[PDB]
């Protein structure tokens, strides 16, 4: 073949297809590559298989379909809530892979593997907004996206080798492998592979640094709202055991810690729709039914024996926090108080009451330590200070002190770090004013989705959208987010150094350099909390 | 009579001279009026009475005795320390007034009464720094001061009424109540008598805003540095008595608490300088061993109770407190560590262990609350942090913390409240530059010391004395410090409100109004910690 649009894949030739961008320049792409066998019947909740071998050529030309997961229907028909809503057919046949290379194509360039994140429970890499062709020809980056399985149907574990758990993970990992062995004919580098994640995404690239398996198989990391000492993105496989033991009791499944074998088989012949709709029960705040879990084959140890012995690959690091993380969580739990509108308020009754529920499982003379913590106390019964407080205790606990943990053990074991702070609100952003600055709200601008003429962002943000996007290219292309010739309208961003603690404000009239970010509430959390609650105990 | 430097006080008269102030001003000063029968032999420990009738005239022209005290001597004949050494001959025989006039003598002005602080076991009126010379003249006030009993001479508690404690509060309350019956023959107006002191002083102008016997003495007062209710102020009367069984046992006199009277008596017989010297035992940080103890007549409740309750005097008082108010008593304290040298600083090691030494009560997950609350989480271990966070520790809950109880409570109680923040380092300064602007250092504005120049203040130095002379005496003239025009060079000074709760930061180049000081440290002190050692036992 001379037909620039085939490619020759080491499991078959695939079509691809020549499509705008939303800005108007043509970009070549590649929809639904198969690398794995399909995870359906008696392959469920286990590892993936390499794709059988496809005789002919295969058009791999449409969206994929998006992996079996719960549809967010709590704020109905709501924006902000369905944008994150597969928008393809759910289907257990949904591990896929999605190529878009720029045109003119490259021989050999940077690739930038997209993982999505959802708390490990939702996500596809189909959404509008991981806008692939906006990033790969505004710049000159082979943009790669993949879909991995989601909920219990990829991270079930009950200790059996039937349902040994990290099955989403694995899938990662081998469609890394898929890259490794075939991102060149495409005209990417195989050896320049950066991994970039939000959520639960960027917790999956935190785990890849970490990993034995899936070592040698990328180069560097972005890491956006997300590292692998979350609370959130771990359970203990004492837990994990005890989650899928009452998931198959609340199908209707055998569930004896004795017979594990009668409750796999079972749990293989439900629908894989009502088994993701029964996954929820009595959760808190920032904690989800099935994640990963320290297995053996994929991570041998827990992130923190991993990250204390440094035990973890030797890269640059790209990686920051948003200025209200918590909302976002505090906005679908608790959802009584604290509603979608705009104005609402927080009195010292109710701050004092959500502390409690925000943090169950603190002794009391601990909660005390985090009341005082999280007050203004230049005036300590503001009711918007009360709520702003919420955020902050949800957003630092489950979010930015975490990130700031791992960036720091990256600067100090002699590694490369970039710690940003995206501070910026979108002009029209659908949720009330209050929420400010939310979880995820980088992704449309590092994807070039104010580019997209049919949109409404402003001339500004387009600007802002075309800088961190820059920032963000060339980091995996150099190493480094800064211009080589150091410009102006392109500010400065200093490493983040373990003495030093350096970040960049990451807004639309600033290039603000602080240090942290919230130095003293994360060692509340790190440092003294922990302490405490032995103290009491 | 018909010369104008003699005055018939009620029980004599007396002479006093005309001076020149160091602004070249002159002024009638009348120096060492008795106002009391000299507490010796049978009448020490005991309330003062009025003295005799005098026949003929009394040469009231040199600066009276001070009260028998220790002399500090730790730094020799160093400058930073001699100016708060005794500079009459130490008698015990030391109960005397000074008035000063300006000229022309006015018929009704101003009174501005000054108790000097020096912490309960030192001081005198006839210090250079008190100079009242430069503020009457220059702010067109009368000012008055006077000598009070210290230490155990003036301070010594055993529950008998051969000592029955305060005999140093009854000292000063003997003195309004002389101020207000002669001060109209100096040209002072007896009904607008405003009290003002520093530290020691300061709680005690505090006192009397409370007391019983004092509240139809005076009319406003301002409040440099000290509060009644900060923890040196006062000591139980259990501890009053053991602290006086202990000074009977230490200097050898019979110390059994079944015959108290057999101790006062031999207590009697012993000499006034060896009685001061053996009173220093085992006492921690800010701990002075004769303080005011909730006698029964001065006062018949704590402070505390007092402020609580909202027992105490319906007017205006100017308050506030410095920005290194630690350190002074550190310096004496901590001796080994942090020594009077140029540069010196604080390992985190040194810093950890000092906590434990300067907070000796509290149990141990208190001292972490501690540490965690007084460490710089930019740079942890920064040598100059930890070194600034023990004159923070010690300032907040010694000094800054109670100054703001104090002015808060008043304000709540519906009354005028003016709060600074004296943030400025005199250029020509003593002591090492990390010191920054310690314990007393706005006394010589106060005064207008840099007024005089054989003193070598720099021309700012100059006029920020005279702008807060200013501030001072038109507060003790109309209940509040800023003029009618309000102009460029006298900032405006905004109410400490309830709920505002406003100050006034009073340096050089400065204008800025800020809320507190330091309100999260004292919500540390007032609300967390308290709340938290109770959680712990
Ligand atoms: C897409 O893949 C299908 C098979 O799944 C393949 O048939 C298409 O090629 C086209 O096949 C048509 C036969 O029904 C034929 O009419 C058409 O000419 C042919 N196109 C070409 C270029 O040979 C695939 N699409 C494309 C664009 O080839
Ligand atoms: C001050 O009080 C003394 C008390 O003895 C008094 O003596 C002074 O008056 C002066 O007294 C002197 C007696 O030694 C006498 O020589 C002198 O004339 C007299 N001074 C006069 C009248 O001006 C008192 N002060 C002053 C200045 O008299
Ligand atoms: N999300
Ligand atoms: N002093």
């Amino acid at each position: 073949d001379n037909d620039p649009l085939v490619v020759n894949t080491d499991k078959g030739r695939i079509r691809g297809i020549t499509v705008d961008a939303p800005s108007g320049k043509k970009v070549d792409v590649w929809l639904g590559i198969p690398y794995a066998q399909p995870p359906v019947g008696p392959l469920r909740f286990r590892h993936p298989r390499p794709a059988e071998k496809w005789t002919g050529v295969l058009n791999t030309t449409t969206p994929p379909n998006s992996c079996v997961q719960i549809v967010d229907t709590v704020f109905g028909d709501f924006p902000g809530a369905t944008m994150w809503n597969p928008n393809t057919p759910l289907s257990e046949d949904c591990l896929y892979i999605n190529v878009v290379a720029p045109r003119p194509r490259p021989k050999n360039a940077a690739v930038m593997l997209w993982i999505f994140g959802g708390g490990f429970y939702s996500g596809t890499a189909t959404l509008d907004v991981y806008d692939h062709r906006a990033l790969a020809s505004e710049e000159n980056v082979i943009v790669v996206s993949l879909q991995y399985r989601v909920a219990s149907l990829g991270f079930l574990f009950l200790g059996t080798p039937e349902a040994p758990g990290n099955a989403g993970l694995f899938d990662q990992n081998l469609a890394l492998r898929w890259v490794r062995d075939n991102i060149h004919r495409f005209g990417g580098d195989p050896s320049r592979v950066t991994l970039f994640g939000e959520s639960a995404g960027a917790v999956s690239v935190s785990l890849h640094l970490l990993s034995a398996l899936s070592r040698d198989l990328f180069q560097r990391a972005i890491l956006q709202s997300g590292s692998p000492t979350a609370p959130w993105a771990l359970v203990s496989r004492e837990e994990a055991t005890l989650r899928a033991l009452r998931l198959a009791e609340a199908v209707g499944c055998p569930h004896e810690p004795s017979k594990l074998s009668d409750a796999v088989e079972c749990l293989r012949g439900k629908d894989p729709h009502v088994l993701v709709n029964n996954e929820w029960g009595t959760l808190g705040i920032c904690e989800f039914p099935f994640v990963p879990v320290v297995d053996g084959a994929f991570l041998d140890e827990t992130p923190q024996r991993s990250l204390a012995s440094g035990r973890f690959k030797k890269t640059e690091i790209l990686t920051g926090s948003n200025t209200e993380e918590g909302y976002y969580f505090i906005i679908y739990y608790l959802t009584e108080l604290l509603r979608k509108e705009e104005g609402v308020t927080v009195t010292r009754e109710e701050f004092l009451q959500a502390v409690r529920e925000l943090n169950p499982y603190v002794n009391g003379a601990a909660r005390q330590a985090i009341v005082f913590e999280y007050t203004d106390w230049t005036e300590p019964d503001n009711p918007n200070s009360n709520r702003d407080a919420l955020d902050k205790m949800v957003g630092d606990y489950h979010f930015t002190c975490n990130v700031n943990e791992f960036a720091q053990r990256y600067a100090e074991e002699g590694n490369n770090v970039y710690m940003y702070l995206y501070t910026h609100r979108s002009k029209g952003n659908p949720w009330p004013r209050w929420t400010g600055v939310m979880h995820g709200d980088e992704i449309n601008y590092v994807f070039g989705e104010p580019l997209n003429p049919t949109l409404g962002y402003t001339e500004d943000e387009k600007d802002f959208s075309r800088k961190i996007m820059r920032y963000w290219s060339n980091f995996a292309k150099t190493g480094n987010p800064n211009p080589n010739t150091a410009s102006s309208e392109f500010p400065e961003w200093p490493k983040h150094t373990a003495h030093g603690r350096h970040y960049l404000e990451l807004g639309l009239n600033t290039s603000f350099v602080g240090r942290g970010p919230r130095l003293r509430q994360c060692a509340f959390w790190k440092k003294y909390l922990p302490q405490l609650v032995a103290a009491t105990s």
